C-alpha cells in the first residue's frame, strides 16, 4: 500500500454571502492519508450597492492553510502530554476508536459548506472541521506577529480579520528592548576592576541574542523553542506545524452607473458596483495521515492612518545637534501623543513601544479628509472607507476590531459582499472500492433458463 | 439541448439604481433536420420541447467529514468482495426519523465517496436575503424514498 | 468466500515476508502496513560491516 492505484475527485460549488473585515471561511477539502494530487479554486466577489463612487481602493483575499490531523489533536488534547506526536496519533487510530468524532453544527462548519449527518434526528458535523478552522487561523496570527492571541478549541464563530501590517512593524519599535544588546558587564569590587573576559564574553552575546531573534521570528511556529533547542543543537519535529499553499489578492474593480431620471439627474445620483474574481491551482501535500485543506476569503479596507500627528509641523521648530544624535546609540521612547490625536488625556503621556531615534519622521503616509469639511455633505461621493482605530493602545494587535462598521454601505450590519465558490479537487488515492452490483431477472426464476 | 444565454437590463430611476434593481431574460434557439422513416403503414413523428433546471444535489451529506473519522484496514477492503448495503442518512440530511435506518440500495464498497458533487447555498445564510440574485433554481428532490425514480415532480 | 480466500493465501505469505525481511519492527510493522501507517525510522539500530 501507500501507491496511487485508484482515483477519487471532487467538486463542491456553494454560494453565501460575509461580512467585511473579517476572515470568513469558504470551504475545507478533506485529505486523507497518501492521498495527492490536484486543486484548484476560484471565488467570486459581488458587493451591495455603494452611493456614489469610491475612489478609496477595496482589497481582495483568499488563502490556503493545510492544516495536519497532528495539530488537531493538540487543540483537542492540550494539556495532556506528547498529544501532538504523530505516533500517538498513530497508536490511538490503531485502537479501533475514532480519533475524531462529531458533534453538532456550528457556523464555522456551516461557511466550510459541510452538508450535515442526520443522527437520531439531529445533525452532526464531525469536530475535525472546527478544530482545522481554529489552528488555521491561530497559523496566520504567527506569521504577522508570534507573540499574538491564540484561539482554542471552543470557538464556534467567524474570526476578525488580519491587518497586513503591525503598527511596530511599520515603525519597527518594540515594547521593551533587551538588557543584553548593547548590555551590562559585571563588575569586581569587594579598588575594583571590571576585568577583560566580560565584555569580552559580551560583545558577541549582543550578536548571538540577535541570531536567537531571527530564527525565533522566521519560524512564527516552533517560535520561543526552536531557539531553546537550536543553541543545544536539537531540532522540531516537522510534521505537526501547518503550513500555506497559495495567496492571491487583487483590487476591486468599479463600475460607475448613473440615474436618468429628472431628479436623479439634477442631484447627481450614481452608483459603485465592486467585483472580483481570484483562483488558483496547487498541489495537494501527501502525508502519512491526512489533514484538511481550510480556505478563506475576506474583503478590508485601506490600512493608512487617517490619525497621525505630523512628525515636523505638530512638534516644535527645533535646531538638531547631529553631534548628539548619532552620539545615542539607545532606544528612545514614544509617547501616545505622537501617534494620534484621538488619545485620552490621562494617556497623553504614557510610554507605548520604544524604536530608533528619529523614527516616525523617515516615513509619514496619511489618507483621510480634511479637518474643516463637515462628514454630513458629500454622502454622494463617499470614498472614505479606512480603517479608524483606535492606536496608541494595543500597538502590537494583530486582529481588526470585532464590530467594524461599514458606512458607505446602505446597511452597515448587512453582509454586503456576495460569493460563488467553485472548488474541484482530483485526489489519486490508494482506495480499495469495489465492484458494482446488479439487478434481479425476472426471466430466469420466472422460467428456469439456468435447470 | 442547450444552456439558455443571459442578457442583463439594469434600471436607470434614482430608486432601482439604489437598491440595485436589474433583470435577466433568457432566450434560446434550437432545431434538426432529419429525414424522414418510410414504413408500409405509416406512424406519427411526435415532437417534445422541455425546460429543466440544473438536476445536482444540494442536500448530500459529505463522506468524509460528515461522518467519523477512521483508520481503513484495506486488508479488509479487499476482501469483501460483496455488495454494502447504504442507508438513506448517507444519501440526505432532510430524511425522517424513522427511515433513517432503512437499506435503500446495495452498492459497492467505497461509493459515494469516490464521486461528490454538490451545488447550493449556504447553510448559514438565510434565503429571504438575496431575492436579488436569486440563482439557486435547482430540482430540491425528497431523495432517498424512490431513488430509481425516472420523473420530476 | 474461497473467492476472498485464495488470495488471503496470497495476501498472508506476503505478510510474511515484510514481517521477515525486517526482522526488527516484526510482527508489528504487519499490523501498520494493512492499516498503511509506517514505523518510526532513528529507533532501530543497522549493520555497518561484516567480515
Amino acid at each position: 500500500y501507500q501507491t496511487k492505484r485508484n482515483v477519487r475527485r471532487e467538486a463542491r460549488t456553494l454560494m453565501g454571502r460575509f461580512k467585511a473585515g473579517k476572515l470568513a471561511p469558504v470551504m475545507a477539502v478533506p485529505v486523507k492519508g497518501s492521498e495527492g494530487g490536484m486543486l484548484s479554486q476560484s471565488v467570486s466577489f459581488e458587493l451591495d450597492p455603494i452611493a456614489g463612487r469610491m475612489a478609496t481602493p477595496i482589497t481582495a483575499e483568499m488563502c490556503a492553510v493545510f492544516v495536519p490531523v497532528q495539530a488537531c489533536d493538540a487543540l483537542k488534547n492540550p494539556e495532556a502530554d506528547y498529544a501532538g506526536m504523530t505516533e500517538i496519533v498513530r497508536e490511538k487510530l490503531l485502537s479501533g476508536n475514532p480519533l475524531f468524532v462529531l458533534e453538532p453544527e456550528t457556523d464555522v462548519s456551516k461557511r466550510c459548506g459541510v452538508n450535515p449527518r442526520r443522527n437520531n434526528g439531529l445533525m452532526r458535523v464531525n469536530e475535525i472541521v472546527r478544530l482545522a478552522h481554529n489552528c488555521a487561523v491561530n497559523f496566520l496570527r504567527r506569521r504577522r506577529y508570534v507573540d499574538a492571541v491564540q484561539l482554542t478549541a471552543a470557538n464556534h464563530s467567524t474570526t476578525p480579520a488580519i491587518l497586513s501590517q503591525t503598527v511596530l512593524d511599520r515603525f519597527n519599535g518594540a515594547l521593551d528592548p533587551d538588557p543584553n544588546v548593547n548590555g551590562a558587564v559585571q563588575l569586581s569590587m569587594p579598588a575594583g576592576n571590571v576585568s577583560l573576559t566580560d565584555f569580552y564574553n559580551a560583545q558577541k552575546m549582543d550578536e548571538l541574542t540577535r541570531v536567537m531573534r531571527k530564527i525565533c521570528d522566521d519560524n512564527p511556529e516552533y517560535g520561543e523553542e526552536m531557539v531553546l533547542r537550536w543553541a543545544h543543537g536539537l531540532s522540531v519535529d516537522p510534521g505537526r506545524v501547518p503550513f500555506l499553499l497559495a495567496e492571491k489578492s487583487v483590487v476591486l474593480g468599479r463600475q460607475i452607473i448613473g440615474a436618468t431620471d429628472t431628479a436623479g439627474v439634477e442631484d447627481g445620483v450614481k452608483r459603485s458596483d465592486m467585483a472580483a474574481q481570484l483562483s488558483f491551482t496547487v498541489p495537494i501535500p501527501t502525508t502519512e495521515l491526512g489533514g484538511i485543506i481550510v480556505t478563506f476569503a475576506c474583503i478590508k479596507p485601506d490600512e493608512t492612518l487617517s490619525s497621525q500627528p505630523h512628525p515636523i509641523l505638530a512638534d516644535h521648530w527645533r535646531l538638531d545637534n547631529f553631534v548628539a544624535d548619532e552620539l545615542a546609540l539607545d532606544p528612545q521612547p514614544v509617547m501616545a501623543r505622537e501617534l494620534d490625536y484621538k488619545v485620552a488625556q490621562a494617556n497623553e503621556t504614557t510610554v507605548v513601544f520604544y524604536t530608533g531615534l528619529n523614527e516616525l519622521k523617515k516615513t509619514y503616509v496619511s489618507y483621510g479628509l480634511c479637518r474643516a469639511l463637515d462628514p454630513n455633505t458629500v454622502e454622494s461621493k463617499n470614498a472614505v472607507w479606512q480603517l479608524e482605530v483606535p492606536l496608541s493602545v494595543t500597538p502590537e494587535t494583530v486582529l481588526y476590531p470585532a464590530d467594524l462598521p461599514q458606512y458607505p454601505f446602505a446597511d452597515q450590519q448587512a453582509e454586503v459582499c456576495t460569493y460563488v465558490v467553485q472548488s474541484t479537487a482530483v485526489m489519486p488515492t490508494p482506495m480499495i472500492f469495489g465492484p458494482s452490483p446488479v439487478e434481479q431477472l425476472a426471466v430466469i426464476e420466472t422460467e428456469d433458463l439456468f435447470e
